[PDB]
Parts: C-alpha cells; sequence; structure tokens
C-alpha cells in the first residue's frame, strides 16, 4: 500500500500502516509494503 517511510502527523494520513517511529516517520509493518 501507500509506502510506511513518510512523514507521519496527526492529521496526516498516508502511510496505510500507519506505524510511526519515534522520530514521527513511518514504518513498514509486518504485511509489508503493498
Amino acid at each position: 500500500c501507500r509506502i510506511p517511510n513518510q512523514k507521519c502527523f496527526q492529521h496526516l494520513d498516508d502511510c496505510c500502516s500507519r506505524k510511526c517511529n519515534r522520530f514521527n516517520k513511518c514504518v513498514l509493518p509486518e504485511t509489508g509494503g503493498g
């Protein structure tokens, strides 16, 4: 899905995973990058 490696914010919904790290960046889910 839409690549989880972007910047994530509260009202910023882009990364399909919504998995964010300590740098407020999206990270890859266990599902992958579909």
